[PDB]
């Protein structure tokens, strides 16, 4: 197996999100290279559509792009918690929904080329709304798959997790039109 | 959008290497309160899509130093400044494949990681291909490339996204034929 070992390491950077990390490799070569390394935490995604075929989405501002885009909800995995338990409490604390299944459906790297920053994504199944920080500004949003579509032609929706969400309700329905 | 809009108050460079640049911005939030926001800055890519005329989808084998492993993609590259990204989508597919293609339709753009990278992929659909060391080369099936994401040797967004694309022909083929 292919390997670029790390015989030296320099942290750079140690903030509130990302750490930054350059490793030093050995190449086949027997030279050596820097490897630019965003270190991250990982996030719980959760695909939630209502009982109405809605899917449940919130727009936020995202800094490094300059503007709010129209995301699923997720949050970051905490260290030594089950990640469906995180799915479940970032539903609830974002979008004030409740569920009765979690599932995992898929985990993948955003960008492998200079993050480990992972998401997995939860599909949450049966919702109901709970009754009952300044600092978040998050706006709930909740669309049929076709205004979903759109929202992607606008580029509102506008980032890996949430195109894929939306192709996989896609899919959902096209195998759910594969039987009528 | 410019909803919630955190206007810059200062920026303080950390770090410019060879891939990324990292920047600590301080910001107003919408409640006139101060926040941090680090921001990693990334050129930016293309990649294609491409499906062979065994309809298999084209990708490579890349070794990801941030994951410890390599995985299996569809071929990307870096945007180039003043070059149409469909060009440059046409030379990526042909020096990682060495396919050269008859059609190459941009099909959806995104950032990889908003939380804190600005890199946007670009992602381009090669059509009518045709073969002009490639040992990283690999085609597979819709069915294999599904295997493969059970087995994680498929494991970024933008390859997600493409055999989401090719899933989502095969279930309109389907509707046609």
């Amino acid at each position: 197996l292919f390997e670029e070992k790390t015989i030296k390491t320099e942290q750079i950077f140690s903030g509130r999100v990302v750490k930054l990390q350059v490793d030093d490799v050995e190449l086949p070569n027997g030279q050596t290279s820097k490897r630019e390394i965003v270190r991250h935490p990982g996030a719980v995604a959760v695909i939630a559509i209502t009982n109405e075929n809605k899917i449940v989405m919130v727009e936020q501002y995202r800094k490094p792009l300059e503007k709010s885009i129209v995301e699923i909800p997720a949050g970051k995995l905490e260290k030594g918690e089950d990640p469906r338990i995180t799915a479940l409490r970032e539903l609830e604390e974002e979008t004030g929904y409740e569920c009765e299944q979690m599932e995992w459906l898929i985990s993948f790297a955003t960008s492998p080329g200079f993050a480990d920053e992972i998401i997995h994504i939860y599909v949450a199944k049966g919702l109901s709304k709970k009754e009952n920080d300044e600092d978040e500004f998050v706006d709930l949003i909740e669309l049929t798959l076709d205004e979903a579509l759109q929202y992607i032609k606008e580029q509102r929706i506008y980032d890996s997790k949430t195109v894929i969400a939306v192709q996989y309700l896609q899919l959902q329905e096209a195998l759910k039109n594969k039987l009528e």
